[PDB]
């Protein structure tokens, strides 16, 4: 209980699984401190789930524990935990890639099934890892269980990484978007760019003006902001620029700024 | 650690947002107690969340703090803290309206953002307050700091107030829809009402028995009842009277009870 | 603060309700350990929140209170207790079926609705049964309150139960659709069955190959797997089952192992 343990999957709500893995847990940590990021990641978005992780660990104190399970590949992935001034605790499947930008990393260790069971005392489902080997191995690093008495210690190096640089050709990036909220407001990879004052989306005849916040244009307009996320947004004032322009997450748009 | 603090927000369950809210808090006051109420009120929707709040504001502990952050004019609306027995950490656009029924105010403070960067320590966002401004806050509320070292006592009649009073003529009330379940019952602003044998929904021809629980009816069928939230609401047994009625929140309905 | 005390209803996310289940629980015991399993259940659906509390339960220590409410027939249906190794605080329903499969039951008492207002203050609502009696039972039975001070023992066998069992013709289960989760993977009643290399949905036109992970067929093809319940699954890889297959909880599926 000295250090968050926050959650980031696409399980979903409506069910057992956050529940399960929440009191497997508990059972091996009593004391967690246990922060719900979210569950509602698109199914097996691990771009969507890397963003999301991005964000809370830019936030998060130093020694907290991130536990990150989007796991379409479950079966032979390994399950890694990251040993940095925060710890990642994810399938080695890239999801660590844009959380690690903001980690220094000391090492990094795959966990051996056989030795969490140890810990747990139960099967090893083949899908429900977050239940059986993430969580498990979240609980115990908080509670102060080296990972070196679950796990073996592998090269930094050799973790699986995603591609999520945007492309520039001349003035033309090539962006794609790698979160929609709630709100349908669409986040696309351009990060540490000065502000412009037009945002031209060439490919669908729009050229939005960029501004700080929604109410800066009528409602049912579209704009650029900046967003919270240190990406570029595209809002549609009181409504959803992902429903206008029908993109989805992984979708790649041609931008110009102006 | 003393008190708890409840969160109410539009900012939906998918991304980041809500997790990086409550990593800022945990961050201020380590020990916090923080409570879910919901983060899925209708988008933009400041009625609804004002309902929300009111009706745990009516069942939670004097002391309490209760950050609400539903907050589409984002940018020049002042963000507040009133102080009363118990707090609202909210913007002032007339969230508080509701709640503010329930609790006797001693002062109202508006927050310089100036000063809560102090103890964040971060960039504050245009759009991203409920993490920058509204969150800390509260915390530091709960954490024993006075709202006067991080903004100035504003008169509590200068705040933004919504327009919530039913209408009636003779007769008739005019009333609105201030809250849709995720059953689909429509909860109406009309209260401390004698109750009825019969609720006519004149608009939609149907003339409803006046019933204290859904199974009271056949399934299918529509009927009003008291619910638990001290309003008028319709529903249909194991359906959906928002559905039904095709209605929204701010609609309005001609309702005469007999 | 000693056991955990986990929630399972069908509210829904958006609104109050269980905010206010919350509050109402912490008023009575300020230090538990309030663990959400989901309010996302179908609405009205018994037979699916009996399979979620049932896995919760699996995972949970000796010790743990578990507060279910789906409760379409609330008004004389009875509110239990139902004390074991684990405790049950549910409606008198049937929900408590599956999970009393995994709990070794001492004693099962009615609360008494007069003794239960004694300890919260106010009204009993004729809907909100879980803000006003079951959560509170939950907090108080985790405070050390004996259900004897606010109810009375009624006979084990005489609670209301479920219908959970399988059928089989010949070499043809008639299998039931428990539980969809938010992939549409479709799981079946079918528990404690050898492995097959095939399942045949005989309604359906398909004989899908039985696997242990979703990987080992090719996207959209459909499969049959363990998963992590325990029961039988049927999903698409990367896809929807419940969708392709038309299916929701309740429906029956002739299914032949081969
Ligand atoms: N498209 C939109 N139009 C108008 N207001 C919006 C909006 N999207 C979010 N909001 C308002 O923004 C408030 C704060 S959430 C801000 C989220 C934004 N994407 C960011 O990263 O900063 C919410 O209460 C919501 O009501
Ligand atoms: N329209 C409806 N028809 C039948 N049962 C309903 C219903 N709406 C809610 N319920 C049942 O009500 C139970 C408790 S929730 C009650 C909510 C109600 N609006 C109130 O304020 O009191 C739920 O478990 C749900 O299954
Ligand atoms: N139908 C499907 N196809 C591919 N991957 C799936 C899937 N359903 C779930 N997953 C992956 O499974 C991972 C772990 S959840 C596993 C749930 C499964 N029903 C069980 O009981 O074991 C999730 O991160 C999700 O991305």
């Amino acid at each position: 209980g000295s250090h968050m343990i926050t959650l980031t999957t696409d399980f979903g709500l409506k069910g057992p699984y956050v529940g399960e893995m929440k009191v497997a847990m508990l059972r091996i940590n009593p004391n967690a401190k246990i922060v719900d990021v979210t569950h509602s990641v698109t199914r097996h978005s691990i771009l969507e789930g890397s963003f999301v992780m991005e964000q809370v660990v830019k936030y998060s104190p130093k020694g907290t524990v991130h536990v990150g399970v989007i796991d379409p590949g479950v079966g032979e992935r390994r399950a890694i935990v990251i040993e940095g001034d925060q710890y990642l605790v994810v399938p080695d499947n890239g999801l660590a890639t844009l959380p690690l930008k903001h980690i220094k990393v000391k090492s990094v260790y795959e966990i051996i099934p056989d030795k969490i069971r140890k810990f747990t005392g139960w099967e090893i489902s083949s899908t429900f890892h977050g239940r059986d080997i993430f969580g498990p191995a979240g609980a115990l690093i908080e509670k102060g269980i080296h990972p070196e008495e679950f796990g073996r210690e592998i090269p930094v190096d050799s973790i699986v990484k995603l591609n999520v640089e945007p492309r520039k050709e001349g003035d033309v990036w090539i962006l794609k978007v790698i979160y929609i909220d709630d709100f349908g407001n669409v986040i696309l990879n351009l990060e540490n760019y000065e502000k412009p004052r037009t945002v031209e989306l060439l490919d669908f005849n729009l050229r939005l003006p960029y501004l700080e916040t929604y109410g800066l244009v009528e409602k049912g307009e579209m704009l650029a902001l900046p967003g919270s996320h240190d990406y570029l947004e595209i809002a549609v004032n009181m409504g959803s620029a992902a429903e206008r322009l029908n993109v989805k997450v992984g979708d790649e748009l041609r931008v110009r700024l102006l």
